[PDB]
């Protein structure tokens, strides 16, 4: 009674789930099958990435991320859930094997079900920390409640930014991080206007005058808390004004070695919210290809971006010798 | 009401995720990883079989000898090249396993084999994989019941090698009473071949010219052997080749004359089965090369990238047989007009 | 002896990387990255135009007129495609490029554009992008990042035939649009207005459910759709508001491709208006790959210029993607008959 | 001011292209192809060169010794293995070349070869493909100059060794790695119709490993490249990857086994691009092979896979050295 291939992998179920329905009312359409196994490979895939995500989640809201042994595991298996993602990017090249006109002899037989209705999708929009301000009733029974459960859990998106909060070298009586770099701003813009004012009146120094003017707003408004509180009610921010110091100090001091695999995941989370509008985006083209001229368009935009301020943060890039210095005490500790 | 979950029977596809590290409370994270991978190759393999056998289906009902069909072929058998290569790229999510992590459920899988995959000796089957190409270590052993009733089905109906065997047999042109190709290329390469020993034998007496003298004497070996007719019985037997003579004229007829607008698709068609082999031997490859990543030290899967399984090697080896543009026989406007459509 | 080096040009090839942060004293490593993307991205740019107007030269000089040539002509345009899918993946590579990296030699590019890539703008133009559909950057037409030589040839490509024009030109004359024969238009136009009429009577046989109240409102939309194919001024209008591209004569072409693409002469033809649509659509997602890439090095107007090239107004061939619309139920499609099956 | 064109040096590179064909009066259009596609391998190429010499030199000049150094070390290793997987990919290009068409332009090209190409031969050198275990009459001048500079410079493998030699916890007096992993497996290898045959090979397989003397045979035949001292550092950052300081070591020791791969699958795919143009040189065949693999001892350290059980435990003391 020895583990057979089949039985392992219950192909006696995932190989007897293909149902045409064009067959099932007697108009077989060959392109049906096609449409199905597609939607069943992505549905797997879709399974994988809730498991690598789950696991990681649990990894944060158990504590054990505190202890940086697990930060590879960690980063292994974001990195994981984005080689998957850029599989399912890949995977509509198939799709897009089925022309429009053959795709119109099987659509009639898929009414009225909705891809609103894929309970996975849903699960790792809000497990990855998607805005409930943008529905969702298309559920009900044990399906809605794993639904409320993923609305209610905490998002990777709040896991992460308790950990950012607890990122080293924020602490003002510590490193000081944002108090030296307010400073080191602040220094570096009064050196640069005095630069500038020294020149003569050039069109040029009107246009670098300028110039300074815009850069100056932009760095100073990253000490602006109220304003932070405000874009975060508006939803254009999302991580709390700490978690934000605390991804920067990751940014600018990345080859410490302690920030160095931080980095690495930080990065990680960006290539993921990127490869999701990639799926939603080529999704998009997909519709228009099939149904033509005939809310999808709406969701390819940084709203549905959950870590829009890790991509952010590339606007307050400021020269390398404005960052504050490390002396020995703190690159020790790091 | 027809819903999303129930139309793709989700009840089956996502509740067939069974953890053996787990069933025996050893739960071990990446085994779930194992299990979807060769899911989602399984899904796919069966969408390879659906394609596959529909194209078998035009070829052996007839509906292959109205050229109407010849679209639908070439799309079918591209959408089959265009899943492989996603297969092929697929390992790229298995290479995020370490191999430290898959030690650690390993055990947990004996004896279940690679070999016991239905729908992967299905497919090699009706491709047109013979017993007689396959290496040992015999792989029907590993079957029974109703699942070696289907592999025997799929070794005793025609193959997609047979069934393009028949239909490159048909090839317009090859008729002696017509076009009558092989006796015109016979001819114009014996007279191209004549005139180029002449170029060279004019050339002054240096070691470039008896370098292109013995470069000649090979190339007009491999040439006009194409026309021995018991030399290429002899390669079929050692099965060195595996069209029949007159197929091979088909193919090459298609290949020198793609252009003319009856042999545009078929033509596509020929390059398909080209595509399918090729990404077959890649996947085979990717595969000798992750079990190296994972085990170290197997020589049988080597054995398995190699011309010994490519179902369509005589497509390949046409590329041996390449002439001069000049040297093909020219086409009279009668011939023109039976290739147009 | 011809060597590798000398046949490639590696001598002007490989002697074309100078860092400008090591011309003015600060090296940076990632700007050698920089210049490597670019000029392989030009390369390619060279092999697409190489293809593009050679085969803008198959329908121009009337070769395209014999259907043995349309082999090469789909090809070529695969082969353009092909060439973009690479060309998109080639993001990744300079994906490996971190914001912090790319921001200690930004500063020596200034004022270097993208806007100046001849190769880019002959490509766009030569496809068939107008220049009177052109979103302006900062307000100014894209021609006057260019000077001398350069300012001339992109009016030659601006001026001379486009692929779309050629393509309109060779969709004119396909065959089975002849009122006098098998007469697409006119039989396409009856057999819609009975296909809609048996619909109609199928729905008003059915209660009054919420669901036939659906049906009735879904007909009223696809009725107008279908029956607004047939009315050639509010093309002609749509022609002139750039809302559409090709001539009447052109659409009515390529839906008789599209419909009857399993006939022989059609199979070819419907292949290369795939593979136009292809290219549409993987110029558009190199658009979208670049406006991604400009936001990770950047941030959050320029960001917005870049996301308005991501739309249908820069799709030369959307009118073969908006056929989609016009789709009806097989059995309304005209049948051929034994005289116009052989034609 | 400066202009996309000039900083590019595209006068350069956009009229680099001389088709052979036409310059003898016979134009194939797809000639042109084929110049572009190796035009466009050669440029990144450079750039691996570029990538590749700025690692190596990290390690000559002992920056590698300070770990904050790690990140960029790992990182620049990746963008070498990312730009391999586009030039794998880019043969997808040629592909849309038919044998046909080929055969029109490919009298052209004789005598040039493949064996000509420098910084092909530059790469595997600064890698570490071994000679001993293959070229060099196919150049002259300031190129034969730079291919002598290749073969004796130091290879990354031989600043990998080097590296790998100092990794902390094979110290004898301290953690002793080699000692207790020796003692470790002997003691797990006590043991208790059936199948006893795969103990004993699996026993001799284990054992094996702390054969110096095997190895140092090995490594004199070229089946082996890391010194014994190297495979231990290796063996270390395999086993104890979660410890802090060896997680960015372990991901550079899995780019380095991906380069190796992707450089194997360059050579399968140019070995397939062979035969569907010219049929049945195939020496290529040969450069298929783990021969021509210098991060093997990498790979093979699967082989010696233990139960997690017999890994040597780390005490509070080592755990705080491995931060
Ligand atoms: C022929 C291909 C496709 C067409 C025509 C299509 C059509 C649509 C349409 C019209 C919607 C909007 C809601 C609705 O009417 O149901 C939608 C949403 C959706 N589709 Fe598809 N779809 C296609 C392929 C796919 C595939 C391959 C997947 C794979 C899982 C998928 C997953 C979804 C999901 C998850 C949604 C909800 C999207 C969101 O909320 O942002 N679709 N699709
Ligand atoms: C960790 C990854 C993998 C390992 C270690 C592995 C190992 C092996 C081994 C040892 C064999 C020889 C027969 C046996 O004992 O089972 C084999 C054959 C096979 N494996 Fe895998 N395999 C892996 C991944 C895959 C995947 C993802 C597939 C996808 C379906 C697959 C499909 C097969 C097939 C079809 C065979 C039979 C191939 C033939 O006869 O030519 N393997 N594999
Ligand atoms: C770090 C990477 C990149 C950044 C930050 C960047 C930035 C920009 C910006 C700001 C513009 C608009 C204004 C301007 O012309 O300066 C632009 C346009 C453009 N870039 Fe890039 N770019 C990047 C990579 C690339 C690459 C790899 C190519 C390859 C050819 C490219 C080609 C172009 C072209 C052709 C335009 C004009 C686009 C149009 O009119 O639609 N860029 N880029
Ligand atoms: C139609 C395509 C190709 C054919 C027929 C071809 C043919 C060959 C042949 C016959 C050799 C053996 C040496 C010789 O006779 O010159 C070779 C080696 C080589 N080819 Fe190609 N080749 C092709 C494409 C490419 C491409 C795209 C590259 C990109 C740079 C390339 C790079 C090389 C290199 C570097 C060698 C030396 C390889 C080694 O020692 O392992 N080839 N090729
Ligand atoms: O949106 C559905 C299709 C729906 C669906 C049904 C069954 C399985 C998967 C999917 C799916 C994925 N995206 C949309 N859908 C209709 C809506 C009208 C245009 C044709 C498609
Ligand atoms: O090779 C099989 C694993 C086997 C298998 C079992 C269950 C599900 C899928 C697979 C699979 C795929 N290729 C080989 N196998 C054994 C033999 C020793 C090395 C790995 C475990
Ligand atoms: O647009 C240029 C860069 C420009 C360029 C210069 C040299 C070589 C290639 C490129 C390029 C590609 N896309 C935009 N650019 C600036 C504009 C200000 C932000 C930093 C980029
Ligand atoms: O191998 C060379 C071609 C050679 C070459 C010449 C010019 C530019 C690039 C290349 C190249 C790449 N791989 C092999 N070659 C010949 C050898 C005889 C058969 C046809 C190809
Ligand atoms: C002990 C700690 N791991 C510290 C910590 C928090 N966030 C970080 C980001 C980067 C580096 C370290 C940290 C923890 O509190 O989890
Ligand atoms: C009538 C025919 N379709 C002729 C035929 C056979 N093989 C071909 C290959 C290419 C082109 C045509 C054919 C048939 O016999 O099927
Ligand atoms: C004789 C012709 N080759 C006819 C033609 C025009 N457009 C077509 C589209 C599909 C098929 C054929 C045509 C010509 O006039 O070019
Ligand atoms: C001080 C040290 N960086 C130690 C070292 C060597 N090899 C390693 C491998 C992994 C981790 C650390 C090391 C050095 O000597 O380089």
């Amino acid at each position: 009674g020895g583990l057979i291939y089949g039985n392992y992998l219950h192909l006696e179920k995932v190989l007897n789930a293909q149902e045409l329905q064009s067959e099932t009312k007697g108009n077989k359409i060959h392109d049906e099958h096609l449409f199905i196994i597609t939607h069943q490979a992505y549905e797997l895939w879709f399974k994988q990435i809730l498991w690598e995500l789950d696991s990681v989640r649990e990894i944060f809201q158990n504590g054990h991320v505190r202890d940086e042994r697990n930060m590879l595991k960690v980063v292994s298996r974001m990195h994981r859930v984005s080689v998957i993602l850029k599989l399912l990017v890949q995977q509509f090249s198939i799709l897009e094997t089925m022309t429009a006109l053959d795709f119109n002899d099987f659509r009639e037989y898929l009414s009225p079900a909705s891809g609103f209705q894929s309970l996975q999708f849903r699960l790792l929009e809000n497990k990855i920390g998607v805005l409930q301000n943008m529905y969702r009733d298309n559920f009900k029974g044990e399906e809605n409640e794993l639904l409320l459960k993923s609305e209610q859990e905490k998002t990777l998106l709040e896991l992460v930014e308790a950990w950012l909060e607890r990122t080293p070298g924020l602490e003002p009586h510590g490193f000081n991080f944002w108090g030296k770099l307010e400073k080191n701003i602040t220094r570096g813009l009064e050196e640069e206007f005095i630069r500038i004012q020294a020149k003569e009146e050039s069109e040029e120094k009107e246009e670098q005058v300028a110039e300074f003017q815009k850069q100056k707003e932009v760095l100073l408004s990253l000490f602006d808390e109220k304003r932070h509180e405000h874009l975060l009610s508006k939803g254009e921010r999302r991580l709390s004004y700490r978690a934000l110091q605390g991804a920067l100090m990751i940014y600018f001091y990345r080859e410490e070695p302690r920030f160095q695999v931080p980095f690495q995941l930080l990065t990680s989370l960006m290539d993921i919210d990127s490869l999701m509008t990639k799926w939603r985006y080529n999704h998009v083209c997909m519709v228009h290809r099939m149904l033509g001229s005939k809310y999808l368009r709406s969701t390819v935009s940084d709203r549905y971006k959950v870590f829009v301020d890790l991509f952010n943060l590339s606007t307050y890039l400021i020269p390398r010798h404005w960052i504050p210095k490390m002396n020995p005490t703190i690159h020790k500790f790091l």
